[PDB]
């Protein structure tokens, strides 16, 4: 079947060309611009009534603008601050700031308005010696994107403040460095990425030529995958961290997929064979597998779907988009740029050989302890831990998470994260607070809460409300500080086992009530995600060829790979044994994070793992037995599959070197597990095994290769094409 399509590609080659290059050149002027789109929001669950309910509380009140930005003031030299000069001067700054801009800024709250008040709130906004004080301001808007993109319009003036200087930080400076810290990471990751690669490929497949068509490859599957993210842009917003994701796996899988199949043309040309059946083979036994692979990467990141995450769910989306539009592009347009191409294109592979074969003959041994060891390596996770994202992810050396740990190192206790507990009057009926007093003393006899002053009646009152909200007998929430915030877990639990009296109900949020709400979701949909990933990719494999005991065990083991590899990398970061190497401080991990690598690693080594068995397929259909078939198979497969490692190791070790610490833990996971997948599962010891179950382990069900055979993607056999 696949060989009609390689033939209609043959035949009239203009209109496909023009229109995918005129598409994918358009869609680059199109998503030049993708950052419109991007937010930084949706990372946690809507089922949880926890965001619900913050929502809520947050429309009936109004935000508090109390946290968007706030500067530490440092003065003119060494004069003290309680006298005219320094107010003056520093009002005067201020007052230029306010006065160069009113659209952008709402007001600088401050100790200097009213510096000869006794309100302790604003009282303690002093160091005890007062030299240090601080400004609190917000910045205009409604949402957090328009916010923080005010904030990046007008934050030097803010900046140049003094003739010694200002330090500000708070919510919204730490966010807008590390999401525009992207765009610099990026920029280094093509141009650290693009010489090695080109120069690697260039001694690989020999001419210029021959290594300009995989690296346009990639740069054009990019392009159209932001392309199509941008349309998608239209109804759903996507995080900023996919387009480093795309910008990268996009081009890595399409510089392997040209690999994929310019070596395999090159070795078909040399022996001589006709131009046309010469594409019309490469479509058949490099273009079927090229689809099992696409289709295989891009179910495997699909369940994750289940996972209500916009992050995660935008991250799906555009993998799946990247990774299907650069193998449809390649499958449709390189045979035929390659036949107008034309045929003048113009000792490793024998010790591989002799390596496998030495290996093969005896490998029983060096088969069973190899696949233990990693099993200790289990042991290494199991303490999973939770922490979100945080400050302490930026490196030290940044000045904003310098800034924003002499704030809380200065001025202490001044800032804390309450969890809220919302009350909607679903009744319509005005509350009466005795019953609030009920519940804050029903919640207050089980341990675990702060108090500052000793006595009950100074904790549990009402949050501000801003006159932007809605006065009426809606809500009256209550919030309180922080123990120790994992403690709240349990809580949690018993924050929900209470009873308000008749009608009114009763909800709790609070920041981390929103975290560990999300990571509860993701746990509830853990079992069905990992059972229905391994399934459905086991039984994709067997669809893909005709075998499906040794997919499945092969699967298996990847299974036991991926989770050796995903103790490594807890050992790497969780454990803190390599802080110092990488500069980072030892954090817990991320609720979406671990999921995400686990499902695109999954991907990619069973991609790997495809074409080994393809190799070894085609082998065996060629007529030979087990040992003839895996022996030219295996050395064949790793001759591709250790550049393919190589090329993707370079570009993931572009991304070790990101300030921002989950990213760097995306990337040296993503390249440690492909090369201990890829290298160490085709070098010593699973080929061995295979040999070892024999020639029984080439069954399957037949009442299924009835269907296999006939749906026209089961290509196996070869027409004996001539020569």
């Amino acid at each position: 079947m696949f060989a009609w399509w390689g033939r209609t590609v043959y035949q009239f080659r203009y209109i496909v060309i023009g229109v995918m290059v005129a598409l994918c050149l358009g869609g680059g002027v199109y998503g030049i611009s993708l950052g419109n789109h991007v937010t930084q929001s949706g990372f946690y669950d809507e089922g949880s009534q926890s965001v619900a309910a913050s929502l809520i509380g947050d429309e009936v009140y109004g935000r508090d603008r109390t946290s968007h930005v706030v500067a530490i003031l440092t003065p003119p030299d060494d004069k003290k601050v309680t006298d005219k000069a320094w107010q003056k001067k520093v009002t005067e700054e201020l007052d230029q700031v306010v006065k160069d801009h009113e659209d952008q800024i709402v007001g600088w709250v401050g100790w200097l308005k009213a510096p000869d008040t006794t309100d302790p709130t604003v009282s303690a906004m002093k160091t005890q010696d007062l030299r240090h004080t601080f400004i609190s301001i917000p910045l205009q808007g409604d949402d957090d994107d328009e916010i923080l993109k005010n904030y990046q319009v007008v934050e030097p003036e803010l900046q140049q403040v003094n003739g010694g200087d200002i330090r500000l930080a708070g919510l919204n400076p730490l966010a807008s460095e590390l999401t525009g810290t992207i765009g610099e990471d990026q920029k280094r990751a093509e141009v650290a990425a693009i010489p090695l690669v080109a120069v690697v490929l260039f001694f690989v497949f020999g001419t210029v030529i021959a290594a300009a068509l995989p690296a346009i490859i990639g740069g054009l599957a990019i392009a159209g995958a932001l392309g199509i993210m941008r349309l998608v842009a239209e109804f759903t917003p996507v995080h900023f961290f996919a387009q480093p994701v795309v910008t990268l796996i996009g081009l890595g899988i399409a510089i392997d997929y040209g690999l994929f199949i310019v070596s395999r043309f090159r070795e078909e040309i040399a022996e001589g064979y006709d131009t046309e059946a010469a594409v019309r083979r490469t479509v058949m036994t490099s273009g079927r597998t090229v689809v099992f692979s696409a289709v295989i990467i891009v179910a495997s990141s699909v369940p994750l779907l289940l996972f209500p995450q916009g992050f995660l769910k935008s991250i799906t989306y555009a993998i799946i988009a990247s990774v299907m539009l650069a193998a449809i592009l390649s499958i449709t347009v390189l045979a035929a740029a390659l036949a107008i191409l034309g045929p003048r294109v113009d000792v490793e592979r024998g010790f591989w050989g002799r390596l496998v074969n030495v290996v093969m003959k005896r490998p029983i041994a060096f088969a069973a302890p190899i696949l233990v060891v990693m099993v200790l390596l289990i042991i290494p996770l199991g303490q999973l831990s939770l922490g979100g994202i945080s400050e302490k992810y930026l490196p030290p050396d940044n000045a904003v998470r310098q800034s924003q740990e002499q704030f809380d190192k200065l001025f202490p206790g001044f800032r804390t994260e309450p969890l809220t507990l919302v009350m909607k009057r679903e009744d319509g009926e005005p509350i009466t607070d005795a019953q609030i007093a009920d519940m804050r003393a029903k919640a207050l006899t089980v341990s675990g809460f702060t108090d500052p002053d000793n006595d009950p009646e100074k904790m549990w009152k009402e949050r501000p409300a801003n006159d932007s909200g809605s006065k009426d007998p809606s809500v009256r929430v209550i919030q309180n500080g922080l123990e120790n915030r994992n403690d709240a877990a349990k809580k949690i639990d018993e924050l929900r086992a209470l009873q308000p009296p008749h009608g009114i109900e009763v909800f709790v949020g609070g920041t981390p009530a929103l975290e560990q709400d999300s990571i509860h979701s993701l746990f509830d949909k853990l079992p069905l995600m990992a059972l229905i990933l391994i399934v459905t990719t086991t039984v994709l494999m067997f669809l893909a060829f005709g075998s499906v005991v040794l997919p499945i065990k092969a699967a298996l083991m990847s299974a036991l790979t991926l989770g050796s590899t995903m103790g490594i990398l807890t050992w790497m970061f969780v454990d803190g044994h390599g802080s110092g190497l990488m500069n980072y401080t030892p954090q817990p991990l991320m609720a979406p994070m671990i999921g995400l690598i686990i499902a695109v690693i999954w991907g990619l080594s069973t991609d790997y793992e495809v074409f080994l068995v393809s190799r070894m397929v085609e082998a065996r259909e060629r007529g030979m037995s087990t040992a003839e078939a895996i022996r030219i198979g295996t050395a064949t497969t790793g001759r591709l599959i250790t550049g393919a490692a190589l090329i993707l190791a370079v570009v993931a070790g572009a991304f070790v070197f990101s300030d921002l610490v989950m990213m760097k833990y995306l990337a040296f996971g993503l390249l440690i597990a492909l090369l201990l997948d890829a290298t160490i599962i085709r070098m010593f010891l699973v080929p061995a095994v295979m040999k070892l179950l024999g020639d029984d382990c080439w069954w399957a069900p037949r009442w299924m290769k009835r269907v296999q055979e006939k749906l026209g993607l089961g290509e196996t056999e070869l027409p004996d094409e001539r020569k």
